[PDB]
């Protein structure tokens, strides 16, 4: 199942959406990836891109990135993934 | 237009699961160099594009250090992937 997060975000282009506009970052995961240069969505994105959209090597950046546990990178991945297969 | 045809068919569509060589300034040689360093799809080189947050310095400087590229060819395909965002990110 899906939050409104998950479906507002995959439904249009993210443009220049803050981190915190993915699904499963809140307000402790985004401060977390805005000090580590991660401010924009588009941002998770290209290293989403760059690992070649694995799962296992995402989630698991992202937990050693910002501390996402595995339902937060569970959800993180999944807006990406169906956002990219909608519009990438 | 200036742009080569090979930006323009680039920029007009999403990019789907195209090869690194369908990017303006990307030729064979370079895009076998890309291939090699895992930059297979040309979706990997647009995420590291944004990974450094469109910075024409830096993602040009990563061209010419992963794949040899001159400066036409890194112009080239900086502007293809920032034109590309423009239209479809």
């Amino acid at each position: 199942t899906t939050s409104q997060k998950h479906r507002d975000f995959v439904a249009e282009p993210m443009g220049e959406k803050p981190v915190g506009s993915l699904a499963g970052i809140g307000e402790v995961l985004g401060k977390k990836l805005e000090e580590r240069g991660f401010d924009k969505a588009y941002v998770v994105l290209g290293q989403f891109l760059v690992l070649k959209k694995d799962e296992d090597l995402f989630r698991e950046w992202l937990k050693d990135t910002c501390g996402a546990n595995a339902k937060q990178s569970r959800d993180c991945f999944g807006c990406l993934r169906e956002w990219c297969d909608a519009f990438l």
